[PDB]
């Protein structure tokens, strides 16, 4: 695993970083990137290698500023992922909201300093997620990890995350993939190396933050 | 394009079919399959080749039976896609809700004859979509097309749909894909042929339905 300072620097440079949560939690790795300058081509890569459910972690302050209420008032999961209502970018270049171009645009607009509620059509195809106020020390999820990286790298308080799946194997001429799953542990590290990305754990990220804040 | 009767038969056989809406509308092709027996391996293929936003078109009767209210009360789009609150399957085999296994399971459970509201955790990772009562003749969307195919093929009234994207080209060692987009027209047909699938247009589907119902 890479050291957190090095992950921060890559994140500051607008790169995706690969982040694993605890094996006792989801045991999943997500691609996490700063939303402010995510490119169409980067989004296409993200869609290709992830679940395709492209989320945008942001702070409670941003959910209030942008008027993004929680999708559900009484969450099935109490520590559950805090989905807000979904969005598309209100921009002349948006078409259906699903393309790599459109999803990247929605993410950059969510992160813009002058963002306003009217900049987003609801519902849509990008899924903002409300990080808890206490950050990664309080909730050890990828949502918090993305917002934490934005803070640590001096970026706008909106990230983009999606889970790295195991697409299994192609089966020539057949609309199936054999032995699919989720990418785990070492495979996640191998994926990062293949793509020139830094890779880390939320546990190490928490250890990093604790150097300044102490244990929660 | 294949003739609608032949698309119906493939759909009845549990295959994906490729369906294009009008060029003046989204100009997009979706993979559409019956939800009732979608397999883990099929879902993995769907995720790999689509946007990854896996939706489940269903009737108004099913949204009431399963207690799936619209995600938003005052839709940004008036003829907009009718997203309900998202779901995961309440089943012992579900883990995080995002894997091909978990999403396929949620779809099969939405389609089960004995489905009940409590079978679904909200929010989640599968996106049910409420088809309009008037079917494809009333709203020429993929949501309606999926429900229409279920009716035509004698299946449970729940389909699975997702847009076929153009993932662009891989760039060795770099986390980007060049020239991504949406797959269109002839390319959609080529995609269907490559994968042994039937391919059609919503316009021809409407023409099929009109043979029995007349023009709306
Ligand atoms: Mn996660
Ligand atoms: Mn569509």
């Amino acid at each position: 695993f890479d050291a957190i300072p090095d992950v921060i620097q890559a994140f500051k440079n607008g790169e995706f970083v690969v982040v694993l949560d605890d094996p006792s939690r989801e045991n999943e790795a997500d691609l996490i990137i700063a939303a402010e300058s995510v490119t169409t081509e980067q989004m296409a890569f993200m869609v290709r290698h992830s679940s395709g459910l492209i989320c945008a972690p942001l702070t409670p302050e941003r959910t209030t500023a942008l008027d993004l209420p929680q999708m559900v008032t009484h969450n099935a999961d109490p520590r559950g992922t805090a989905y807000t209502v979904s969005v598309d970018a209100e921009h002349p270049s948006t078409t259906t909201g699903i393309s790599a171009h459109d999803r990247a645009l929605a993410c950059r607009m969510l992160a813009a300093p002058d963002a306003q509620p009217s900049h987003f059509r609801r519902p849509g195809h990008v899924f903002p997620l409300r990080a808890v106020a206490g950050g990664v020390r309080a909730r050890r999820g990828h949502t918090e990890a993305g917002v934490e990286l934005c803070r640590l790298a001096g970026k706008r308080p909106v990230a983009v995350i999606s889970e790295i799946v195991d697409d299994g194997q192609e089966v020539e001429g057949r609309a199936v993939r054999a032995a699919p799953g989720m990418l785990r542990g070492d495979e996640c590290v191998a994926f990062a190396r293949r793509w020139g990305l830094k890779v880390c754990t939320i546990e190490d990220m928490i250890a990093h933050v604790e150097k300044t804040e102490g244990k929660l």
